[PDB]
């Protein structure tokens, strides 16, 4: 589909057997999701934006479904105010900017 | 143009007569640029990111050219980690997400 940007580009995603709302964010290299208790091993990481840094947990090879498009990649879990779908997964679903 | 997301969507912008590089950021409501000198008056404003809130200078009705497309809107100036073009201007240049 085509998503205009009058409002936030929020879409439903499926991760860890759960449905969630997340931004399609071309400004994020990686995917950052709100706190959730995923199984498996992880690595600590700190990520910075406006206001400073937050501590997150890096999970690798996580399966996410975005608007029925399947993708698998790194997911960072931490106290983010919004679920953020970054470029590492946007490319996998064939997402582009156009103007 | 059509922009793939295997690299950061960085573009050249023209603001206040000066060229700069900025990131097309669909996850940003607003446009925020690093500290710079801009003509005209401004108002103190607050904006929040992934790591908290910062103080910015709000310039309204500013001429800004993005990858050859002209826009006139609000530009926030403050300690953002990188220059970001937000939806308030992406809409003006007719930018959409497509997959
Ligand atoms: C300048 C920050 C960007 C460029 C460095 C990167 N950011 C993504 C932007 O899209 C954020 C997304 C966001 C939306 C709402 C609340 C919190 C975050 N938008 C945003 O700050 O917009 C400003 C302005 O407009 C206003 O509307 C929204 C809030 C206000 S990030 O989240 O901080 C992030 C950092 C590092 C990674 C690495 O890849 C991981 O390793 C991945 C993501």
């Amino acid at each position: 589909p085509q998503i205009t940007l009058w409002k936030r580009p929020l879409v439903t995603i499926k991760i860890g057997g759960q449905l969630k709302e997340a931004l399609l964010d071309t400004g994020a290299d990686d995917t950052v999701l709100e706190e959730m208790n995923l199984p498996g091993r992880w690595k600590p990481k700190m990520i910075g934006g406006i206001g400073g840094f937050i501590k997150v947990r890096q999970y690798d090879q996580i399966l996410i479904e975005i608007c029925g498009h399947k993708a698998i990649g790194t997911v960072l879990v931490g106290p983010t105010p919004v679920n953020i779908i970054g470029r590492n997964l946007l490319t996998q679903i064939g997402c582009t900017l156009n103007f």
